């Protein structure tokens, strides 16, 4: 009942610095744990015999055990950083244990307050089933293509009336300046061919180009509903006010994903429409604290330490 | 409603032909997928404008759609097989997007009836919960240790009041004349050291050995409980009827998986107590049906077609 379990990447600062110090005026203690520091830097130990199974936790020279977590942050859930050329079979059983340590560990805190659940979040990330239930909930999605048949995708690009078709992938953005990284949805243009010899059948996320005058981010927190936009025309998020459909319309997909915690990106047509692209695969929400005094970890902080 | 999707490995013969046979005998037509096959000779297609976005799948100059699918038998979720010596990123792509292509795939057939639900599958198959679990519902389990802290494993060495310890991982048995292959348990025994480079830092599960007189086979489908034993002294499955106390725990275990398909692993001690070992990694059953003339896979179809 006496930490707040921060789990990030050991590169992150912006969002976990103002998280972790709204917990601590609060009155609680935050922990953080670098996920892509196990298994090199972070020691997790459990014992098995029938009697209590908890686990014991050490990173940079302060250990807990499982029984002082009260609640647990996911903002970065990391793969575990392998450093070398490792013989492949070797560094494939380091990488499935530690996997399955982790997730023994996680189950370990079951009884504390997850935002989020992890199996919540590995679901959500599904890029496909956010379209489905999207449009199911009564939001408008871009018209979207997946299919690992050349013919289905050529078949597709006559039926977007008449626009641009680009392909989707989740990606890394590193440089700007700025030393954080975010995790963004990458948009190549679809100009066929029959080559990529090590992409041939492999599926594809096709997606019709939608113009935009505004590019959204919503950010919501327990209920709680936080709106940048952007001027797009080839910027400084600025506010905005969504119609109270939408955000009804929001909260039903939020609890149809089991997430008290979600960044949504949205255009606005000309036309002014809100077209749903995808919940923000990495809930990436420190631009817009920073940029417009939106208390984005304050409402994170409150969730964690008062439910 | 007019299939039953069979997803194992295209490797895979008796089991499946058996619940194949079973399920036409009931009067209902069995479609198998080779997830192995997925993506270089499965195409899969889907379309998202707000309308259905159901799905199509062919396999092998066949071919269904996602509401044709009535109930789903998930006896392996195989990795994608990609053949030769790809570029390392165009494979983590192709590999990336099939496994989210499948995905979406089992969403759109969420409200078939499964055997089992692959969130519940994905879970269960972690050891550690297991272990957990199994020991809160008052299974006993040998004295277990996972950690990547060498001293603790030294020490857990000095606990086990005074047997022999292993390592435990899991493995492909392929060999032994027949040509089917199988997931099972492998145990090395520990000797201990500080080299293995590229595993120094790596967790590993260690178990208490423990001595058996014989090695138990619990397959449990619906309520139904099929029990193959063996005697152990360095075999031919013979039948073996379990308590009733331990096939109520047996029941609470696997409703808090949310299984209503397991496969265990017991032993018997000398002393006569059982001794939970695991859920059988893989499933394996068809030695039991054979050697026994247990009707599991009447049992499965029959789950499948009616529930």
């Amino acid at each position: 009942p006496k930490v707040v379990l921060l789990l990030t990447h050991s590169g992150d600062f912006f969002t976990i610095d103002r998280v972790a110090e709204a917990i601590e005026k609060k009155g609680a203690t935050p922990f953080r744990l670098d996920t892509d520091k196990f298994p090199l830097e972070v020691q997790l130990t459990a014992q098995f015999n029938g009697k209590k199974s908890f686990y014991q936790l050490s990173y940079n020279h302060q250990s807990i055990d499982s029984e002082q977590v009260q609640s647990v942050w996911t903002r970065r859930i990391w793969q575990p950083e392998l450093t070398g050329d490792l013989d492949p079979q070797f560094r494939e059983v380091c990488v499935r244990e530690s996997q399955t340590t982790l997730a023994g560990f996680w189950d370990s805190l079951r009884s504390a307050r997850w935002l989020d659940n992890l199996a919540q979040i590995e679901k959500a990330k599904n890029k496909l089933l956010q379209l489905r239930l999207a449009s199911e909930v009564g939001l408008i999605i871009p018209p979207t293509l997946v299919t690992n048949n050349p013919d289905a995708a050529r078949e597709f690009f006559s039926q977007v009336q008449g626009r641009m078709v680009s392909k989707l992938l989740t990606a890394i953005a590193r440089s700007m300046e700025s030393p954080e990284f975010f995790l963004y949805t990458s948009r190549v243009k679809a100009e066929d061919l029959e080559e990529a010899e090590s992409l041939r059948y492999c599926p594809m996320v096709f997606q019709a180009e939608i113009p935009k005058q505004l590019e959204l981010r919503v950010v919501v927190v327990n209920g709680q509903t936080f709106v940048g936009a952007l001027e797009s025309s080839q910027g400084a998020w600025q506010h905005h006010t969504l119609p109270d459909s939408l955000l009804q319309q929001l909260q039903i997909f939020m609890a149809n994903l089991g997430l008290n915690f979600g960044a949504f990106d949205f255009i606005l047509t000309p036309g002014g429409e809100y077209v749903f692209l995808e919940v923000n695969p990495g809930g990436e929400w420190g631009m817009l604290e920073r940029d417009l005094d939106l208390p984005i970890s304050q409402a994170i902080a409150d969730f964690l330490v008062f439910g």
